[PDB]
């Protein structure tokens, strides 16, 4: 079997992105962002304290035939931006596109923090890396891909997001008509739970390129790029005006500024991210200074190959008993 699914970005600086997810009998469709760095499939719902809902679409299981509590079990996660949520879990029929996952652990929030609440156009989450890192208790539950792998033609899924622009998630088959030239493919170590690869060095502008091997998570669940401070000092160099400001916690630049593309390798390929994508826009409405897409990753303890590098790629997430990464131009 196979799934095919459109994902939109939530506002005008691609953010987030939201593809639509089918749960339930009859179908309940929420908005999900499909996060490759974690591995729980949360909604708002019925049960979610109420005054933490802002207009998301809730998931309510007592409208669902085929929805069952799963006695116990409990659920809490924290991402590294800081954002919480937590709740019960009961066990559903998703569909993605097309493809159909019976006895789906779907976990119900019962409290979310304020950021999640503040973002109305994300119903929850869809967790796609490794089940290791999934938080249901006493019993750990398996993601989306995870139930769906048997079934599917090819054990793998792709990541088409756009510039501005809706993209695609595709399940179980590569769609060769998406990318230009080759795919590469590189090793993943699991031994965190992520889609961990190792980059073979970077380059900005039409500079010389630096080999220098970059570990890093493929995540789509985080906007940015952040990357060791050596290498985000390099690059913002190259930007008149540039600098880190604490006060606004990374780096600025003045709005007027063109921006220089950043390369970064995948074995002996290269991919090319253009400068208009490292543009977040005015720190505030109205401010002439604004926020850059690269970000140092000194405060974090891992690098993360965000949505700015991601949307540049055609990128396939080989779940294979050795999985691996791929990655083409397009
Ligand atoms: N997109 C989920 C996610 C968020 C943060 C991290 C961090 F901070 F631990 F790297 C990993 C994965
Ligand atoms: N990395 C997972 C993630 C994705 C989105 C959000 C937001 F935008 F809702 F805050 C938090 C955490």
């Amino acid at each position: 079997s196979t799934g095919s699914a459109t994902t939109t970005p939530i506002d005008s600086l691609d953010d987030a992105y939201i593809t639509p997810v089918q749960i339930g009998t009859p179908a309940q469709t929420l908005n999900l962002d499909f996060d490759t760095g974690s591995s729980d499939l949360w909604v708002f719902s019925s049960e979610t304290t109420a005054s933490e809902v802002d207009g998301q679409t809730i998931y309510t299981p007592s409208k669902s035939t085929t929805a069952k509590l799963l006695s116990g079990a409990t659920w809490s996660i924290s991402y590294g931006d800081g954002s919480s949520s937590s709740g019960d879990v009961y066990t559903d029929t998703v569909s993605v596109g097309g493809l159909t996952v019976t006895g789906q652990a779907v976990e119900s929030a019962k409290k979310v923090s304020s950021s999640f609440t503040e973002d109305s156009t994300i119903d929850g989450l869809l967790g796609l890396a490794f089940s290791t890192l999934n938080t249901v208790s006493p019993t750990q539950q398996k993601t989306f891909f995870d139930n769906a792998k048997a079934s599917l033609d090819s054990p793998v899924f792709t990541a088409d997001l756009g510039y501005h622009a809706p993209g695609t998630y595709n399940f179980g088959f590569i769609d060769t008509t998406a990318y230009t030239g080759s795919i590469t493919y590189t090793a993943v170590s699991t031994k965190q739970g992520f889609w961990e690869w190792t980059s073979t060095g970077y380059a900005v502008g039409s500079g010389t390129f630096k080999s220098t091997s970059i570990d890093g998570i493929a995540d789509t669940g985080t906007t940015l790029l952040y990357l060791p401070a050596t290498v985000v000092s390099a690059y913002w160099a190259q930007v008149s005006g540039a600098k880190s400001s604490s006060s606004v916690g990374g780096y600025v630049f003045p709005c007027s500024a063109t921006l220089p593309s950043f390369t970064f390798g995948v074995g002996s390929a290269r991919i090319v991210i253009p400068g208009d994508y490292i543009d977040f826009g005015p720190i505030s409405t109205g401010s002439s200074s604004c926020f850059g897409g690269i970000q140092s990753s000194a405060g974090i303890g891992i690098n993360i190959f965000g949505d700015v590098a991601l949307k540049a790629a055609f990128v396939v997430f080989n779940g294979a008993t050795t999985p691996t990464l791929g990655f083409a131009s397009k």
